[PDB]
């Protein structure tokens, strides 16, 4: 009987399994080591309520038209998805590095369509029996890598091209019965892009009331992903910047009846653990008094500088930063 909105609330906060299943050709291929439940397990001991878990499904995708996934593969990805399951956590299960067969231009649109069905059918049917506390998200960052308005909010062609192939995953889920009938699926707006525009052309598929909007928002830039940017947050500035772009999301959606989850958000190790966790602390707090989930994205990389936001150490199994996991959870 639960409502989207109340889904939201139950998932808390969250942490990505970052560069794991969502690498290739393998899950080791980016340097994490394979994931155990014991990783698992200290997610959840911190406080974590749920785990995204980002798939990249092209390397282990057969020939057109069948799009056989390897069941191996599958198989792997079912024992990732019980880790946190059997933790009592929402797992979300997505698409992830898959823009190589899924692009969202009008040429494209229809062979990309046709393998996302095939894709998804395959997905749904493994995973059909699960109860609420696994979502799916249809699409990670749909886009047109390479192009100008990639990071931009795209153009109006591969929004609406988007909104297409998030109604096909939607009705391709549901499709396949048993709980996919009534479970709740993420579904983003082009690059996953907070842009005005790629907010305001998104149509949520079929109107279905278990879909959730998926944004990720890395701010401020900057300080969260630009090496080269400043490595102090804090104060009313930056504060008022933040709260007016997560306003900008409520505005837009939480406070219209239509629920977000911000799944990717984070920053990189400039040696600045306090200010990233200022930055965290109220990032969250703003978040969640506007009704938004936030998962943390965590690729394994700890040590100073460029893409290093992972948090966790999962070898020796060690929070790195404790204060920022800290004003993560509480
Ligand atoms: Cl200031």
């Amino acid at each position: 009987d639960m409502t989207s909105q109340q889904i939201v609330n139950d998932m808390k906060v969250g942490w990505n399994l970052g560069n794991t299943l969502d690498a290739s050709p393998d899950e080791t291929g980016w340097g994490n080591p394979k994931t155990t439940k014991a990783m698992i397990d200290k997610i959840k001991e911190a406080g974590f309520n749920t785990v995204r878990i980002p798939v990249s499904w092209s390397s282990h995708i057969g020939a057109g038209p069948s799009y056989t996934i390897d069941q191996a593969w599958l198989n792997r990805v079912q024992e990732v998805v019980n880790y946190v399951i059997q933790d009592h956590m929402y797992a979300i299960l997505n698409t992830h590095h898959d823009t190589s067969w899924i692009i969202p231009t009008y040429n494209k649109e229809a062979a990309s369509t046709d393998e996302l069905t095939k894709v998804w059918g395959q997905i749904a049917n493994r995973f059909k029996d699960y109860d609420s506390h696994l979502i799916f998200q249809t699409l990670n960052e749909p886009r047109i890598v390479g192009s100008p308005e990639e990071w931009n909010g795209g153009t109006a062609e591969s929004r609406d091209v988007i909104n297409k192939f998030n109604l096909t995953a939607v009705n391709t889920i549901r499709s396949t019965g048993s709980n996919n009938s009534s479970r709740f699926i993420m579904v983003p707006t082009y690059a996953a892009s907070t842009a005005t525009a790629a907010m305001n052309d998104l149509v949520i598929p079929n109107n279905d009331k278990r879909v959730i909007v998926s944004l990720h928002m890395y701010a401020p830039y900057s300080f969260a992903m630009d090496p080269k940017g400043t490595s102090h947050w804090g104060g009313e500035a930056d504060k008022d910047a933040l709260d007016g772009q997560l306003n900008a999301i409520y505005n837009k959606f939480v406070k219209n009846g239509q629920p977000v989850v911000i799944g990717q958000f984070g920053s990189i190790n400039k040696n600045n653990e306090s200010s990233r966790a200022s930055l965290a602390k109220f990032y969250v707090s703003d978040a969640r008094k506007k009704g938004i989930t936030t998962v943390w994205w965590d690729n394994g990389k700890s040590a100073v500088g460029d893409d290093n936001y992972g948090i966790l150490d999962r070898n020796n199994l060690t929070w790195v930063f404790p204060k920022l996991v800290r004003t993560i959870v509480n």
